């Protein structure tokens, strides 16, 4: 934006410079170049009255353009304040040599000449410091940090916690896109397998199938995702209220105003994705468990019943030949055998809790009549 | 010994561990190598920092300083050891969505479940070392470059400047202790002292002594932002001491400071205000001893009758001469007034003068205007 004043900077630090490290008093030289910086300054002062430099922006965000305004030739305003806040140290040098110079015996009118000429620079340099300083140089260091919580660390953490999100809705895709649609069938020497199985290894998700291992795999990674995203919701407020308050810029009220509306808008989106993944978890453990669990008490439930059919027959016919009687008692020592090793391992099975309170009862209701049939089985096995 | 030492034999080694990590494509047993070693790493790092604490209690110690000192020696070093182990959770979830990618089911399966339990097992050490150590470490690392600043660059700074105007403002009073008209000069000039026309130097060292102050006093309203930003910013409790540690210096250097204005204000008198006085307290003592001149010669005209025309002329002309000069200085005395220069008090001498010389002047005129008839 500012051209005019791009063409002067680099020849403004190289007389600055050619002052700041001279021992000699070259009275004509150094006049020439001082007068030169005092009428420079003015016209930068002028320029960056309003022009294209902070005004006060109350209005609106637009003020945010102008902040990525500066950033853009950020390097030139940095180069620029460094020079100037030189200027007062540069003079000082300077004055130091007069006073050296300043033998009592000569005129010395040159002394004047030149401590006028000096004092004509302070009064701009101090008037044009007070903006830039206190003002502009603060700006960029404000924008620059603006910038970083806004676009590095909100942003970044929003484009996460919907790629959580999405994580959440990808997982539920491979459930429903699997051979167990939903409530599937298994045997009963299977489920005593598989609930075994998870005996030996918060919960896991059951193997239901080769889908089950991947879903238990990639909700782990989402399940893990998420701390390093809440720290950072329980850090960011350390870092929003720094810049929020210790800033103390004009604008800083507008820009607080709308990281606060950010951070409420992003803690909102985060508690959504947070809650998906805990009615998720429910899903593919709890529901998982259940399910299992009314599988277990449908096929307990029938052999059972299957044992006390088989125990009626022997009593009714004790007649029938000792092949039929034989395989009977064969079929009743199998069956119990499983039933026992059921409700057992079952009963060393910690997930039970997590089961809906109508199910759990009914594995209770088989659990009770296999207390009564169990010795009724025995006592007839023991002959045998 | 130096602890970060003990760490500095493999920092560059855990480096390059996460750079090849950041860029690994289907590398399974070397993996779990790289991951397993990291994780020993760490556990020995952690080792160190309670070996030679560098986050500890200090705050009961006024040794904070030398403690920020030391880490600063080292703080080089110890940005690329704190970037890398920040670096591990967000390096190890690409790794991990490499793996999500693998996927095969049951295969890939088994040795993804040996991974994730190593990756978690690298993390807990990374979370528990990373976020307590690196933490207060980044800001104490940061609070001990500004304070450093603020103290030694921003304050002993005024101090030596404070000092050396005490020096010149007492180097000048030497030059004051240790050494013509200016007639009409006083009425151009109608504050300067151009009471020495040799020594008008002293003043412009005078100058230049004046104009250091407002700098200094500037950044001493200046540094209280700087002063208050560190003292309560700080989240660490060690900051309460060091609050207290600056707050002492500051009135320390402000006292110094009230001492220096003082010293120069009691100077400015001594050069400007006393100069200005004499010369005025001196044009009155003339003025009083010229109107007396005056008066006896008026007597010498009146009292011996018949005089020689060379005697007659000589008295007249004096008188002429003299009556000028009164005018002149009271002419002047009266212009210091606007300028404001002549004391309230020396003004009444003046005065009495003033009206002494009214009385006379006419008795003055009346010998000289019959002269002035005669053509």
């Amino acid at each position: 934006l500012p051209m005019e004043l791009q063409n002067l900077l680099p020849r403004l630090e190289a007389t600055v410079t050619d002052l700041k490290l001279a021992h000699k008093l070259d009275v004509v030289k150094i006049r020439q170049q001082l007068q030169w910086i005092h009428d420079t300054i003015i016209i930068i002062q002028s320029t960056l009255a309003n022009g294209l430099f902070p005004s006060d922006f109350k209005e609106y965000q637009e003020m945010h353009k102008y902040m990525n305004a500066i950033l853009e030739r950020k390097v030139e305003l940095f180069k620029f304040i460094n020079c100037i806040n030189e200027v007062e140290p540069v003079l000082s040098h300077i004055l130091d040599l007069l006073e050296e110079d300043l033998s009592a015996t000569p005129k010395g009118n040159v002394d004047f000449d030149l401590l006028f000429d000096l004092i004509e620079n302070c009064t701009h340099e101090s008037n044009f410091l007070t903006p830039n300083l206190k003002q502009l140089k603060e700006c960029i260091d404000a924008a620059m940090e603006f910038n970083e919580i806004s676009r590095d660390h909100m942003d970044t953490l929003d484009d996460l916690i919907n790629k959580n999100v999405e994580k959440c809705f990808e997982i539920q895709e491979l459930k429903f896109s699997s051979p167990v649609r939903h409530t599937p069938n298994f045997t009963l020497d299977q489920l005593i397998k598989l609930l075994s199985s998870n005996n030996n290894t918060e919960p896991k998700i059951p193997n239901f199938s080769p889908v089950e291992e991947s879903l238990s795999r990639k909700f782990l990674i989402l399940k893990r995702n998420i701390p390093p995203i809440e720290q950072s919701l329980t850090e960011i407020l350390p870092q929003r209220i720094e810049q929020f308050c210790g800033r103390n810029i004009i604008n800083i009220n507008l820009l607080a105003d709308f990281l606060q509306l950010k951070y409420k808008r992003i803690m909102k989106n985060f508690r959504f994705m947070m809650n998906e993944i805990k009615d998720l978890k429910i899903e593919l453990i709890d529901k998982r468990w259940n399910i299992l669990f009314i599988n277990l008490n449908n096929e307990l439930e029938y052999i059972i019943e299957e044992v006390r059919l088989l125990l009626k027959k022997i009593n009714e016919n004790d007649d029938l030949a000792q092949t039929i009687k034989d395989r009977f008692n064969s079929q009743l020592a199998k069956k119990s055998k499983i039933i026992t090793k059921t409700f057992n391992i079952i009963y060393r099975a910690l997930e039970f809790s997590l089961l809906d309170a109508g199910i759990a009862l009914k594995t209770n209701e088989l659990a009770k009549v296999w207390v009564d049939l169990r010795p009724k089985s025995d006592e007839i096995l023991l002959h045998i």
